[PDB]
């Protein structure tokens, strides 16, 4: 074309980007991206609260399974599969929400936490690290525990270069795929030396020794990228930005007045100002009266310096800056900013929806595929101790059907409403049209139909046994 | 690219350290904390905030639903119900007793022992309690509770840190607290602090000591507080607050000025009125026009001064959505500005911290209920105080998440209009879509009692004889 | 008249050289896309602009719908459907697997490779996917799918371009493409680069290589990123906006001066504070308005500064609306502002945009999904997985394409209003005008489970014996 | 000449790349469906053999 | 001599010396304005409406 060689009368002729893989790209000084990242998050108040929108939209406050194996592909009736579903699923619920808080090995955190810490390292640091393993020690039923790993702990050994099998700490084939990693302990005390250790991908028989999942944006990338990486200059920026100016008005606004006398510093400040009567470098404070009108002779003036607008176009210029902030998180503006002002209903909603559809996005490619990835080895375990029977004529073994015995759905914090009363309006009506299933509404509201229907039977007869009144469901 | 130098140098020299969380948080960790008690003591801002958590993690009350594991435990479905209420019954008695005896201390009540948590894990990270056995058996229950600050746990004696005893904090090979060093209250500085281990879990399967806190990554052992990204700005905030003040005061308190080769004191008696006829100068009586004669040479300048708020109020809340953004609170209920708010407005920025706030109340509200509540099942069993199915497949303490599976319920969502959230409540279950359960526990009740206290009602009403009321055939 | 010379002369020399698109971006295509990369990586708005692509014409899911041409073959639509439902399953529990087996990097899923590649064809101007046959008979489906950058292939040794090689693009003389020369990865530049030549098609007839791409013009190879009209505006409004936020700090910095004859130290002394009396001048402390006594003949200022945006807002208003145009996507998606902005008006922004989305979905989306997905057939049918009708008038290769034939279904047009979205189309459906498929396709479902699970529902709703739900008898 | 000014704008600017793609996605959208409409009065055929046809 | 876009660059002129800056004006003082009246009369020529035509 024309644009892209030397632009409007040499122009941008000093552009001239080297061309390389995104590896390339990031791999050189990768380690110091994640350390500009985590700054911003650790101390910029919008990065925190930026994070903080993902952990609570993405998953929000609990995230419930629901398995749906392929019964049809799996030679097996739905009737065995949704009576065998059932029961991994409050074995599941028995293991997964339990207040053992024993699911990592730490003994810190509970499930939910687990793809919330996940979810939130993977967003400033590109991708997530999670450690499967097994417990010698019978005491627990499942002796699955796990462990996040920081991105930064998954780093070559002996800090070395890389090859075109190693980099960074990961061994891969010809293809790239990851088979080898390599975890240095941590070092908190600043003098012992950290000690490398190389763990494989997924055991031999299927388990997943160690899940790595991101979102790559070309073929042969190893590591992922922070969502910051575009925009952590800005923050920086911003950061200093708004500290000097909020400084600069002190002292634009501390100095209110001068005076202008030819006598020494002490009888001016009497004889303007007063103070004096001294009771026992300092100079002399002032007690503030009232009015204290002085008297001059000529020579002498008391000036009051008039100072300026101490937000003389600074928000607006943030605000532009602000904008320019969400459209790299990929955050409604108004939300990151908590700036709620002057819009509109429908530009309202407009917003609101666009944001949370990129949520739902990412909660599928992130959330869903983590969760996932531990619940398979779970069961893996929890079939081994045959703590559920595997249908009896399967087609296939678990070993082969893996996803068809482990297809599983996740559902986090629904679509909480805008409005209310205009989308209970949509449900309802919609339902009365019978253009969706309860599942989608109970989903959409973070609800299962299941038990929704268990307790509306439950709830009908005890009403019924109080003999108070028969609710809106009737024989 | 962009993480490497900067446009034109910009960032040539921001080389932050790369590290573990715990690598920066524990070398200024008591610093942090200071600093946080200092703001919130002394900034009405931070008081706000912090004030707004307590009240609306938790409202004022929390309620307590055991659902045990009746299914998985295999044991009969009414049976369960039949336990549950007891122990419900047991502990609401023993939740909300006015003895104030549950705490050591006894000067706090269950509810607001849960609000000292969730506000000490604000501005402090996180949450410190102690599990006891009381040896006097004057009540039913020997288990009392005390939470300890923060800043009564740290390594024995200011020690160097160690790799598996960090912070005071007992840490195994894999990372898991073993035990902790308190120190005891070292209210007069001249008497040194001793220190106690505490061991995490008692051997008999009791939560001895329980901590709850959220950490960000792997290898965690305490909580940052809330306020890190917030503390240096607010501050600067604070006294720009203050020195703006002082500046206004003076701007405005000079007036006029007088110059007269004259003495002084005669300037005052033929200018401004003046006292000379009976050090303070001379004072003036305030009355009416006083038009002056001022001599050549002489005259009565009029300081036009310079406005107050010359910007400075669209200054703040630019700052403090800043803050707000910080703390995760709604810009309008930290800054108590509603102004050019749209009720879709209002239901939007309301409704983002609201969930917030759920999340919150589910991570540590929950959390530590939960804690303490199983820790009060445990001496309920021992001591016979309701008993537990024959047909149990497992005993209580390895079922103990089975056995002590429950949730709670905090307060309400405070409707902005109300109507139509009782509107589409109605609807909602008239269409089958939800349960009883699930509104009356979103108002913040329980559908069990309302259902007996309707029963109560409609009997009431017809031994009264006036109207069956809504609920009747 | 207007192509000769221009009013006034004024472009006088303004001579485009007139030549194919080949001539006009092959010789800094490579420089062009590397360019791409900057912007892509390195600018908010252009991570929101690829951002935005993504989730729109690909969303979290991507369904399929297979539609054989049971006419054109002849076969008994009974049959038809019955065989195109478990290959319908059989693709799906090869798609969504978490192995990621249909790859050979293992580390991505069926729907992002669509997201990866319209991604990548839009930053890039066009994707490859390149067929495998792994020899791990473990898995029933032998074979995978890898994307490739197109930075990955050129001419072999850097080869000057000639007739039938451009780019390392293997091309006959009518124009079709038959191999390529892709080159493997550079990460370590110590190695040299080889080369490897793949072609196009396989002669069986199993597509071995597919690139997807649009031609703007006839005759050409390589698609030219969307970024060619909008690059050199959008770079320099990044420079810009840097130097803008520069330029305020520098002159917000600079707040007050103070000149004097007096000694540098000496003057903060006597007039900023100082604390010379306990490099670095002088720290200075913050405290009350500190009202100094300048000596005549010295004196203190307070410079006003400068407006920090003098309407800089206003000139990103207008380049922001230009970036938008090249890119298709509406300009308060880009740039997140929704100021002033009616709902008939905003219909109309999202009305256009997701009509521009829907366009590319069907023609970057669809396509290269259902390239790949025909090929996965193709192994199917030769492994046995499937069994086809004895009436099949054709061989399967003779009408891969019409046996082949599906579309696919992406995420909803989440509406702005919903509530007459439904209303419409609930009323739609009542005046018989549309149909269940494409209303429930517009949403992003399809009807046959859709009825099967409100079958799969009625069914439990009255075992579990409650209420009947809206479909009975 | 005019053709080579005419491109520049269209491969350059984006106003111009706009007002294309504008062109392609409405002028044809993303789907072209065909109709056959045989006048069978004028071939003087029944129109069930046409419309089968 | 070319000259590379960077930072502020603040520079140290001497005596003598100025750095002035070109305010320039109002890129469109009216003109928009202006172009109202006469696409209103021409309007009136074509006989099509101006709205139309603008």
């Amino acid at each position: 074309y024309h644009g892209g060689g030397s632009g409007f009368g040499g122009q941008l002729r000093s552009w001239n980007p080297p061309s390389e893989s995104v590896d390339a790209a990031l791999l050189p000084n990768f380690t110091r991206g994640n350390a500009r990242a985590d700054d911003l998050v650790r101390n910029n108040g919008y990065a925190a609260n930026a994070i903080q929108l993902h952990q609570d939209h993405i998953v929000g406050s609990f995230f419930r399974l629901s398995h749906r194996p392929s019964w049809r592909y799996l030679g097996i009736g739905e009737e065995e599969a949704r009576a065998f579903s059932r029961e991994v699923e409050a074995a599941w619920k028995e293991f997964a929400e339990d207040d053992c808080c024993c699911i990592d090995v730490e003994r810190k955190r509970t499930f939910t936490m687990m793809i919330r810490e996940g979810v939130a390292m993977h967003a400033f640091n590109g991708e997530l690290f999670v450690q499967a393993t097994w417990d010698t020690s019978s005491s627990r039923l499942f002796r699955t525990q796990f462990r996040m790993v920081s991105p930064k702990r998954i780093s070559n050994p002996n800090n070395t270069g890389d090859s075109r099998n190693c980099r960074a700490g990961v061994q891969i084939n010809d293809s790239g795929a990851a088979l080898g990693y390599y975890v240095s302990e941590d070092g908190y005390p600043g003098w012992m030396p950290q000690k490398w250790t190389w763990i494989p991908r997924e055991l031999p028989g299927g388990r997943a020794s160690f899940i790595h999942v991101f979102e790559p944006v070309e073929d042969g990338q190893t590591r992922g990228a922070n969502v910051f990486y575009s925009v952590m200059e800005q923050m920086k920026m911003l950061d200093t930005l708004q500290n000097t100016q909020l400084q600069s008005a002190i002292v634009k606004a501390m100095y209110a007045a001068t005076i202008e006398s030819e006598l020494d510093t002490q009888s001016a400040m009497d004889f303007i100002l007063g103070a004096n009567s001294q009771e026992q470098y300092a100079a002399a404070p002032v007690r503030l009266g009232g009015a204290k009108v002085p008297h001059l002779m000529p020579g002498d003036s008391l000036n009051l310096q008039t100072a300026q607008d101490t937000d003389n176009g600074y928000s607006v210029f943030e605000q532009s800056l602000l904008r320019y902030i969400a459209a790299g998180l990929g955050v409604s503006y108004e939300q990151l900013s908590r700036n709620y002002a002057q819009m509109s209903y429908s530009t309202a909603r407009a917003s609101a929806n666009e944001s949370w559809a990129y949520f739902m996005g990412r909660r599928k490619f992130v959330a869903s595929r983590q969760a996932s990835q531990m619940f398979l080895c779970w069961l893996e375990e929890a079939i081994v101790r045959r703590v559920v029977t595997l249908p009896s004529k399967a087609r296939f073994s678990f070993q082969e059907a893996r996803s068809a015995w482990g297809n599983c759905d996740w559902i986090g914090s629904g679509r909480m409403a805008i409005d209310g009363l205009k989308e209970v309006q949509e449900a309802v009506m919609l339902i009365e049209a019978g253009l969706s299933t309860y599942e989608k509404e109970c989903a959409k509201r973070g609800d299962d139909y299941q038990e929704i229907f268990a307790q509306q039977v439950r709830e009908t007869m005890e009403r019924r046994a109080a003999g108070l009144k028969p609710p809106a469901w009737a024989a």
